[PDB]
């Protein structure tokens, strides 16, 4: 999948979900550039307001595109499953609060990377930091921290978001996340190695809808 990874690739991005019964979709639109392990989207809530911050999403919201040194080249599991794609499934459990179920099947459509999402979120308490948006709109850097599973043919990760929130706390976001492949063949296990992760979270002004403009770096490390 490599060769699929040179240079940059246009991204989709398509979210359902529905949260204490909330439902909403979100759009996103953008480019990825791998050589380097950088993002650039722009995702739109299609339905109207989101019913949940923003940065809540960033994680369910293409890990194909992690700058990988060539060094290990062969550790990245995420593009020796392309074209056809992979399966991303994770619950995130966010302390003293609910839960998101997460699946995602990230693949090409023809040039285009796409990551189309569902996600169900129970469990959550009203005025909550999260019902109750109190949750800053920034990102901190993170180590998502993979592991090869035998089993499924496939990868674990597991690491903690920190989300900042308005009154100088931070809550945190427990990821564990599934990954297994969809097209028929053998793929990349990997010994365990990280991705050291990256975010920037903007507006663009002359929007007029709720919206979120992301800049992601991701480049892989752990192995030498
Ligand atoms: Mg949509
Ligand atoms: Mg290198
Ligand atoms: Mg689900
Ligand atoms: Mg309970
Ligand atoms: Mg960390």
């Amino acid at each position: 999948g490599e060769e699929l990874f040179t240079g940059v690739v246009p991204i989709l991005v398509e979210l359902d979900g529905d949260v204490n019964g909330h439902k909403f979709s979100v759009r996103g639109e953008g480019e990825g550039d791998a050589t380097n392990g950088k993002l650039t989207l722009k995702f739109i809530c299609t339905t109207g307001k989101l019913p949940v911050p923003w940065p809540t999403l960033v994680t369910t919201l293409v890990q194909c595109f992690s700058r990988y040194p060539d060094h290990m080249k062969r550790h990245d599991f995420f593009k020796s499953a392309m074209p056809e794609g992979y399966v991303q499934e994770r619950t995130i459990s966010f302390k003293d609060d609910g839960t998101y179920k997460t699946r995602a099947e990230v693949k090409f459509e023809g040039d285009t990377l796409v990551n189309r999402i569902e996600l169900k979120g129970i469990d959550f308490k009203e005025d909550g930091n999260i019902l109750g948006h109190k949750l800053e709109y920034n990102f901190n850097s993170h180590f998502v921290y993979i592991t090869a599973d035998k089993q499924k043919n496939g990868i674990k990760a597991n690491f903690k978001i920190r989300h900042n929130v308005e009154d100088g706390s931070v809550q945190l976001a427990d990821h564990y996340q599934q990954n297994t492949p969809i097209g028929d063949g053998p793929v990349l296990l990997p010994d365990n190695h990280y991705l050291s992760t990256q975010s920037v979270l903007s507006k663009d002004p002359n929007e007029k809808r709720d919206h979120m403009v992301l800049l992601e770096f991701v480049t892989a490390a752990g192995i030498t």
